[PDB]
């Protein structure tokens, strides 16, 4: 609804006068771009905002990056945007990948076969991800989880001046410097991760009752690899516990009670971040139920 369609046509006509499009259809909206189903072939996103536009250049540098390196599919970058006033990226366009996003509710209907092979390619899929060779990659893709954490803590502290008495503030306090002094959250060895690893970003082809592709890589960066399987381990809105156990064995992770430990802090964090966000991604539905969650 940022753009019209005629809008849409007209920016990818720019750069590819000689594709033609037969087919113009909304397939998705999330918080950073739109996207549009073109010729039932191409998924083309358009950045709703600065931002959006950084995620989508991010996305098409990782895809070009990893193309042809993982045993699952992945979109492949076929149509690129250029530099707006408002943009880097106006707009960018990628294979299309069919499938559906395999839910939850999908998962646990499926025959308990078709589950454990679906844990066994995840964990193929992150095993072969996280070791894939970061040499290349620019500095500014490695995330300073400390600095971020830091950064946070003061936004927190001003946003949260005159909402929070006395006490529940020191509550705030304490967790901030709790976590800044425990170590196993910054020392780990990095790797490329795909940092917003979960169920909407999975796609299911329930003719084969097979995963047939990962999307969605605007997030990726080099970070701490036990992120992927925090982000799938949500009981409410994600993943089993016994779920994610199954990929984390198949992966041969060694370490499980610190991937917990992680998953319990960023359980806390999410609270933080909807605060910080609902006020600088200017979405009030987000500030107001993280603030009232901290109460």
């Amino acid at each position: 609804r940022t753009y019209t369609f005629d809008q849409v046509e007209k920016a990818i006509e720019q750069l590819y006068p000689d594709f033609t499009i037969n087919t113009i259809e909304i397939s998705g909206e999330g918080n950073d771009c739109i996207a549009y189903e073109i010729n039932r072939d191409f998924i083309f996103k358009f950045p709703k905002h600065s931002r959006g536009s950084t995620n989508l250049f991010n996305e098409v540098n990782i895809l070009k990056r990893i193309h042809n390196k993982l045993p699952l599919p992945i979109p492949e970058v076929v149509f690129t945007g250029m530099p707006s006033e408002t943009y880097q990226m106006s707009f960018a366009g990628f294979t299309k990948i069919k499938g559906v996003p395999l839910t939850p509710l999908l998962l646990n209907n499926l025959p308990k076969q078709s589950q454990n092979q679906a844990a066994k390619d995840l964990a193929r899929f992150l095993s072969e991800l996280h070791s894939i060779n970061i040499s290349g990659f620019k500095s500014n893709l490695v995330l300073d989880f400390r600095e971020k954490i830091n950064e946070d803590n003061k936004k927190i502290k001003k946003l949260l001046s005159r909402e929070l008495k006395g006490p529940q503030m020191k509550k705030v306090d304490d967790f901030y410097r709790d976590i800044l002094e425990n170590e196993i959250y910054f020392k780990y060895y990095p790797c490329l991760i795909h940092n917003d690893f979960s169920s909407d970003h999975i796609l299911f082809d329930t003719e084969k009752n097979t995963i047939c592709g990962i999307i969605d890589f605007g997030d990726a960066a080099i970070s701490d690899p036990d992120n992927d399987f925090i982000s799938l381990m949500e009981d409410d809105e994600e993943y089993g516990m016994e779920f994610v156990s199954k990929i984390l064995n198949h992966y041969k992770h060694k370490d499980i009670p610190t991937v917990l430990e992680k998953y319990r802090m960023k359980e806390k964090y999410w609270s933080f971040e909807k605060i910080i966000y609902g006020k600088e991604y200017g979405y009030m539905d987000w500030y107001e139920e993280g603030l009232n969650e901290i109460r």
